[PDB]
């Protein structure tokens, strides 16, 4: 690409190590969904959570990137480490985990806005738009569920009950849709493959209307 | 977990190691995606293209993650490695690099394949039906495009018609929706946070019908 | 105003130190709406009761300022003074808090109708039709909720199971709508101010059907 | 509350102050409304007027004390002075009441901005964008009031006319509607309490559809 | 262009005289429709017809630019003065102003139909036709309006009256639409752009149909 | 006007001149559309884009003055000078202009923001958010069509299939709508003019419902 010009190469560079940090908390997620679906754990609710957890950290770091290549940058890529722990004793310490992280990326935040802050007005809108409500919202509600946790306890059939609420009221807002693929099914049908023909189905459809 | 018997654990081993094979695959993908956006490249096409890859590899490996834990295993993540190369003089490199991985892929598979059918004959047609045949489809595919794509040539304007075409085609079978999260719109009506009142909204709509 | 007559003065004054009182108790219940809605309780069931309850004790005030203002009197308004407490160990003393101010809102009325019995005997059915009915149900409904706290306990689940119950039944019947205003949103269109041209909007709307 | 964090004090003291403002706001307009509904003066448009805007102050109140129990702060409450004056010798002088107070509010805003702009960029960001703008086109819309207020003049029927004018435009955009409430009616159907059975009434429901 | 032939130079030459005559007629509108929108004027007709106004006089350059260019000919562009007077007493000054502008606009029409009627019909057509209908027109109806203001007055609430009036008359004909434009809304939906994809967006429609 | 308060003059002064700005872009617009829709250039796609542009810039414009008397101010207009050249050699140069005349408009931008920064919230919100958006996306846009451009050549008829193309994703967006005006036809029904019997109109409406 002979450009690159425009952006301001060092808040490029912090931006690129944002979106680093993004995508390692995506991945994080993973290993508690890993975790809790256990068959000698069988936790829907924290499943449901991390799922969606996950998801949302992916579109977020999808969205920075995006952004860096509208201004006219580039993004250049590099290693992500593994989580360290893989195992947690109860609920409390998974959502003291999650705050944890979620105030080191708000303070990575707004270290880039005030790097930003002097030049670039538009770079700072973003940030402080479509980066920071997110984080400030999820920190509200993990907090919440913290509270409730430690009041409710952790012997008994509490926790049971509480892992049931928390997948009905997950299930009501976030449901991930399958991707679709190509397959051998119908093989005399889709002789040479099944999108080359494409276009020829929109006629044909306009022909049935 | 006191639990990780019946499922043999050298097959457990190659598994995990195959789930780690698919997220590399999944996250190099996105490097190309990356390329193909930026504003002194712009080709739609092949950005769909990469963008639909990704979705498609994240996928297979929480399929393959998926049946590990039905059968009472546990899963181990580790290291992501970065991808080596982050660029393509032309369309035919990156093809031909996409389907060398598919055969890298397909052999890892047949070697799993090997490994477990001596005993496990589920577990056999697990990798024969749902792994399997989604790579073959995509190799016929590729090697279809790479075939048009030499037959084509390289200078004037002949790859943009064929990256318009391929962008027409994409987009006819995949298109990612957005996943939703929190916010703090309308802060004065979700007062401790949006979730915790869902059950109520039930209600209130059982009452509207 | 050269019109006060008609109505006698000693029942207009009564009728506004009335007046001060609901005010206070509306005033009173934002304070535990906010005390319940902290990070560290979490509770939305007795947010949920505590808005509702402020919302109506505002309009009690409202009706009947609005009777003394249809008799032919004057209303003058004074000084609100603040909650004493903002702070509650249980959900039993907020709710035995409740049923007190009730219980004071009860005496306040009688004595009223017993000031205006003899002479007037539109005032007294007024008296004792629109204002004691309300008082008469909440009272009830807050000794039932008493009655349960009381034999559930105050450790373990028990209130928070409470609470979500709580939150189900006070959702299925109240329900603030947002209160419209004016915004600098499509500033070219409303270049005056937008009310200004509400009457051509509706000449509009009769030449579409 | 344990927890009280994160937020910095001298901004949580500022914000808390002028959420008590913005209550003063919203009791003083109570004043002009029942000022304006007696019967020897019968001003539909300002009575209208005067309650829309009572009820936009006392939302305004709440939404920024959500805004502080989300950062994870306390909401203290204090007393609520008496309107000073309340009585107006014609249309304008209200007019003019009300354009001050809304220039106070904004000085006032724009202080609360200059106080957090250096450290929270988020809290920033919803001074200026959520607090603001109603200011802004209130003020607009008011000074265009008193413009043609004082075009019109003060004597014979144009007040009058004016005030039909101002009654059609406020009524087509808000429109208070009723709280519900409880009550005796119906006694031998809800023998505990109307609410209690709630839940059942939703099964109920179900099995009609 | 090596083409400019058939047409007529001298007719070309009066044509974009006359197009530019219609272009600072069009840009003197803008200047009425500021003055009347000021906070101390707010008259909401005035800047309603100075709105429309502006509006048909940029059609009508539009127009005869379109034209000239389907007979051959070449538009070349020049400098537009500002406007002399921006400030009016009343409303019968803008008034008289905008029928001395139309009377100048008919004026130079009729020297053009008799430029170009000896040779071309099609032209002199086009010129009594398309051109000079609107003009009488919109001259009648403002001579109508002046005539009404004259009777009315100058003095008291009749200007109000009056401008509440040609508010609603004009509202119900004209209503000017909001163009749309891009934005970085949806950041990770429209990766290289939004347009791009349009083509593809089609397609799925047709495969919903 | 007897009121130009409360708004920085130099702030104001600073507003007035991008006004200018954005209205000599949009008249230069005007010039392009014009040179590529004459009978030997014949290019469709060119001429659509140039009108959307055209239509874009005078849209903004009015909104700046719309802000600027929303605050308080006055605007003044002068003289909009001529475009320099008439003529392009090939696509790319027009795109270039393009592109360089978007560039001068941020830094303008910026310019305004850093002036209105330190005192006025609402004012640097306005900026940054209503002003700058636009203009990245269009920057963003205009650079993909020029790589795309470069990539293609410049010689036979690849321009006319990029043209073709162009045409087809601008019509998907924008469509401008004919504005209405008056006329002679039908003189026999409107014969004090068309306007003066709106009302009646909606009367007889009403009674046909």
């Amino acid at each position: 690409c002979p450009s690159r010009h425009n952006f301001d190469p060092e808040c490029e560079k912090a931006f690129v190590e944002h979106i680093h940090l993004e995508l390692a908390s995506s991945y994080h997620a993973w290993s508690m969904w890993a975790f809790y679906a256990r068959d000698c754990k069988a936790a829907v609710g924290m499943t449901r959570l991390c799922e969606w957890a996950s998801h949302v950290s992916a579109q977020r770091a999808r969205r920075m990137a995006a952004y860096v290549l509208t201004r006219g940058g580039h993004v250049d890529y590099k290693e992500i480490p593994a989580p360290k722990k893989q195992g947690w004793d109860n609920f409390e310490d998974a959502f003291s985990h999650c705050v944890a992280n979620k105030k080191r990326i708000l303070t990575s935040l707004q270290s880039l806005y005030q790097c930003c802050q002097s030049k670039d007005a538009h770079c700072s809108n973003f940030i402080q738009t479509d980066m920071m409500d997110e984080v400030i919202a999820w920190n509200k509600f993990l907090s919440d569920c913290l509270s409730n946790l430690h009041c409710i306890g952790s012997q008994g059939m509490g926790p049971w009950v509480f892992d049931r609420w928390l997948a009905r009221i997950v299930m009501s807002k976030f449901k991930h849709p399958k991707i679709p693929s190509l397959s051998t099914s119908d093989l005399e049908s889709n002789i040479p493959n099944e999108l080359f023909d494409a276009e020829g189905d929109m006629v044909r459809a306009i022909k049935k209307l």
